[PDB]
C-alpha cells in the first residue's frame, strides 16, 4: 500500500566497492536476496515493516507425540521470532487440551485449531515451520517477502545431481538431473498469504495426481523451481547442530533441531 517516509536514522554508509560477504552467494540469478547474517540492517527493515503495521502468522502442526515440542517452540519463538511486530500463532493439533499455556508478549496471540479466507483477513504474511525445533537467535522481518524458501542444511554445498529431488519422470514432482537452483527444505517456508495458499494448492493438486497414478519436500522443490522465490533463506534459518556442527560460514544458528 502507500508507504510513509522513514525517519532520520544514523547507521554506517553501505560500501559500494566492498562485497558484503566473500564466502557466500548473497543474491540469486533472478535477483532475489539470499539472507545471511551481515547482509541486512535490521533497524532499517524493522522501520519499514512497522510503518506498514505488519502482522505475521506462524503456523505449526503438532500431532500425536509432537505436542510435547510446543512448549520450547513457543517459549523460544517469544524470545526470537518477530519481536516488536504483531504475531499470530496458529497451532494445528489433534490434542487441543495438551497445548501448553505459554506466556506471550504484548501484540501476540495464539489460536489452537483442532484437526483460509481467515488467514487473508488476519495476517499479512504466513510462515510455516516444523514444531520439533527451537529458536536460538533472531528471526525477523528480513525474511518477509512474497514467497521464500530455505536452503536444506544438508545440501547447501552440493551439486544439483546430488539433490534428492523426485527423479521418477512419472511424478508431477519430477526434476531432471540438469535442472534445479537449490534444494529447499520444507521445515521453514512462507510468504504473503496469497503466495503461500498458491503454493499449498499447487502441491495438493500435484500430490493428488501422483496418488491417482500410484506414485508417492519433493513437491515444494518442484514448485520453487518453476515459481522462483523472492527471497531465499540461508541455512542459518533451518539447522541441526547435532548432525552438522557450527561451520564458519554460519555466523548465527537461528532455528534449530531439538536433539
Ligand atoms: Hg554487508
Ligand atoms: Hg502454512
Ligand atoms: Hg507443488
Ligand atoms: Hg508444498
Amino acid at each position: 500500500e502507500f508507504m510513509v517516509s522513514l525517519p532520520r536514522m544514523v547507521y554506517p554508509q553501505p560500501k559500494v566497492l566492498t562485497p558484503c560477504r566473500k564466502d557466500v552467494l548473497v543474491v540469486t540469478p533472478w535477483l532475489a536476496p539470499i539472507v545471511w547474517e551481515g547482509t541486512f540492517n535490521i533497524d532499517i527493515l524493522n522501520e519499514q515493516f512497522r510503518l506498514q503495521n505488519t502482522t505475521i502468522g506462524l503456523t505449526v502442526f503438532a500431532i500425536k507425540k509432537y505436542v510435547a515440542f510446543l512448549k520450547l517452540f513457543l517459549e523460544t519463538a517469544e524470545k526470537h521470532f518477530m519481536v516488536g511486530h504483531r504475531v499470530h500463532y496458529y497451532v494445528f493439533t489433534d490434542q487441543p487440551a495438551a497445548v501448553p499455556r505459554v506466556t506471550l508478549g504484548t501484540g501476540r496471540q495464539l489460536s489452537v485449531l483442532e484437526v483460509e479466507r481467515r488467514f487473508l483477513s488476519e495476517v499479512d504474511y504466513l510462515v510455516c515451520v516444523d514444531v520439533d525445533m527451537e529458536f536460538r537467535d533472531h528471526v525477523g522481518v528480513e525474511i518477509l517477502t512474497p514467497l521464500f524458501g530455505t536452503l536444506h542444511p544438508g545440501f547447501y554445498g552440493s551439486s544439483r545431481e546430488a539433490f534428492t529431488y523426485e527423479r521418477r519422470p512419472q511424478s508431477q514432482a519430477y526434476i531432471p538431473k540438469d535442472e534445479g537452483d537449490f534444494y529447499y527444505l520444507g521445515g521453514f517456508f512462507g510468504g504473503s498469504v496469497q503466495e503461500v495458499q498458491r503454493l499449498t494448492r499447487a502441491c495438493h493438486q500435484a500430490m493428488m495426481v501422483d496418488q491417482a497414478n500410484g506414485i508417492e519436500d519433493s513437491h515444494l522443490n518442484k514448485y520453487l523451481l518453476r515459481h522462483k522465490p523472492t527471497k531465499v533463506l540461508s541455512p542459518e534459518y533451518l539447522w541441526d547442530q547435532q548432525l552438522l556442527g557450527w561451520p564458519a560460514v554460519l555466523r548465527k544458528l537461528r532455528f534449530t533441531a531439538v536433539p
